[PDB]
RNA sequence: CAUGGGCC
RNA sequence: GGCCC
């Protein structure tokens, strides 16, 4: 986005800090090129002269402006997009009461027990359950009050800006380009869930190349369903976004959103309103007072599906803007945020898209850096979605979400205060697909000091979950 | 025990 | 809690 201003106030609210998560067994013998992003601009392991609060906000490059023209074609691409979504879901999109916003419905979890509130709730000392009844299923004052704001759209509201303690690759460590959350007003989360929360519980049982959404998907059995899909078609793209969120243009967001979210489709009259709310934003990153214009505010209510709408709404528009005769099953594709893997018998040239892509403030680029140009004939089991790749189980002659070794070396190697054991649970379900000697090697480590879980025990359980008949049948 | 949403 | 976005 484009900020407009930024100014200082008196208030300041406080990020800094240190990494929880500390070095494991495992990294003084894999001693991966990943590590605690920089919460700190005066932390030693950065580049000697590089501030830490310049990076964060070097990701909004401007506010992409439209012509009408291309408004004209942006807004047929999401009229009819918006077609196909709303064809399979439905329009069964009415209000989600404020317990079921709460407790959540079918495919719809709950919203997170104790975590941060937002502002200002976050500038007088209070937690999440302090405002609002996770136990049972109402909200209290503070909640009713600004929840009768928003009743009249007379609400405003500010982000509060986090810096996501995570693990990430050592040279984007030291440029300082750690990864930072926009952590919005719980009330506004509730109220957003309550408007479409309907809609993405929907979406979330009906992910697939269909709807082009990811999201509610389970990596270990989905992939499956997925693989034979993409390897179906004749050419296969893994495309990349540099700051796909941070890049949405407003032009893009707003006609989305009136597009998508319209009432004739059961949505209620301030389901657009709260989500174009999310267009021109005011940071509070500690003393300062950032305002925005634009891109997505990474981490907000639905915030995937907005992306992964607007990701397959500008795939349908760039190829429009470069081809004639165009419809949505002219191609195929799913994707799950920035993340999105593009498929099409037809010849596409991608490399020539580019630019209409830049029309939105988006840049794409080929996952493989090898030869940086969009090539043809890329099979399934070549691209890389959702950190994971193809393969094929010589067991079951099944497709299996599998994540390169290097990447499960930087998992493994760290972990936080007390959680090394149960981690090594979690993860070891996901080293099961590397096979019997990656997955011994990965926990190496790691015996006699913790229960691994064995290669066997966890490969019966995925053959009963990838298709309960291929196991059981395999007894007849 | 930094967030929205998966998912396990 | 862990991973993914
Ligand atoms: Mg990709």
């Amino acid at each position: 986005g484009l900020i407009v201003d930024t100014r200082d106030v008196e208030e300041r609210v406080h990020v800094m800090r240190k990494t929880k998560l500390a070095p494991t067994v495992a990294h003084g013998v894999f001693n991966p090129e990943f590590g605690p992003a920089a919460l700190s601009n005066k932390d030693p392991r950065l580049n000697e002269g590089v501030v830490l609060d310049e990076v964060i906000f070097s990701k909004h490059k401007g506010d992409t402006k439209m012509s009408a023209e291309d408004k004209a074609l942006f807004r047929r691409c999401a009229a009819d997009y918006a077609s196909r979504l709303h064809s399979v879901l439905g329009t069964a999109n009415a209000p989600l009461s404020i317990y079921e916003a709460i407790k959540g419905v079918d495919g719809l979890d709950a919203m997170e027990p104790d975590t941060a509130p937002g502002l200002p709730w976050a500038l007088q000392g209070k937690r999440r359950g302090a405002l609002i009844d996770f136990e049972n299923g109402t909200v209290g004052p503070e909640v009713e009050a600004a929840l009768k704001l928003m009743e009249k759209r007379e609400y405003k509201f500010a982000c509060q800006t986090f810096l996501k303690d995570e693990i990430r690759p050592m040279e984007k460590v030291r440029a300082g380009k750690t990864r930072i959350v926009d952590v919005l007003p719980v009330e506004h989360i509730l109220y957003t869930r309550m408007m479409i929360g309907r809609f993405c519980a929907q979406m979330h049982s009906n992910n697939g190349p269909q709807i082009g959404s990811a999201v509610g998907c389970n990596p270990d059995v989905d992939w499956q369903r997925f693989g034979t899909h993409f390897a179906q078609y004749r050419n296969v793209w893994d495309v990349d976004y540099s700051a796909f969120d941070a890049n949405h243009c407003s032009d893009a967001m707003n006609i989305m959103f009136e597009e998508v979210f319209r009432t004739e489709f059961g949505f209620h009259p301030n389901a657009e309103w709260i989500l174009k709310t999310l267009v021109n934003t005011e940071h509070a990153y500690e003393n300062k007072r950032i305002t925005v214009e634009g891109g997505m505010p990474s981490g907000c209510s639905a915030t995937s599906i907005i992306n992964t709408i607007l990701n397959n709404i500008y795939v349908l528009y760039a190829l429009r803007r470069h081809y004639e005769g165009v419809e949505l099953d002219t191609y195929t594709m799913i994707s799950y945020g920035d993340d999105i893997v593009v498929a099409s018998d037809y010849d596409l040239d991608f490399e020539a898209l580019k630019p209409h892509f830049k029309s939105l403030g988006q840049t794409i680029t080929p996952a493989d850096k090898s030869d940086k140009g969009f090539v043809l004939g890329h099979s399934i089991t070549d691209v890389t979605f959702l950190k994971r790749h193809f393969h094929m189980d010589y067991g079951t002659g099944f497709y299996k979400p599998v994540m390169a070794s290097k990447t499960l070396e930087a998992i493994l190697s760290f972990a936080r205060r007390g959680t090394i054991q149960e981690k090594l649970i979690s993860v070891a379900g996901l080293a099961v697909h590397s096979g019997p000697d990656e997955y011994r090697r990965l926990f190496e480590p790691f015996q006699g000091l913790f229960e691994i879980p064995s290669y066997r025990s966890l490969y019966l359980r995925w053959v009963n979950a990838v298709c309960g008949d291929a196991a059981a049948l395999e007894h007849h």
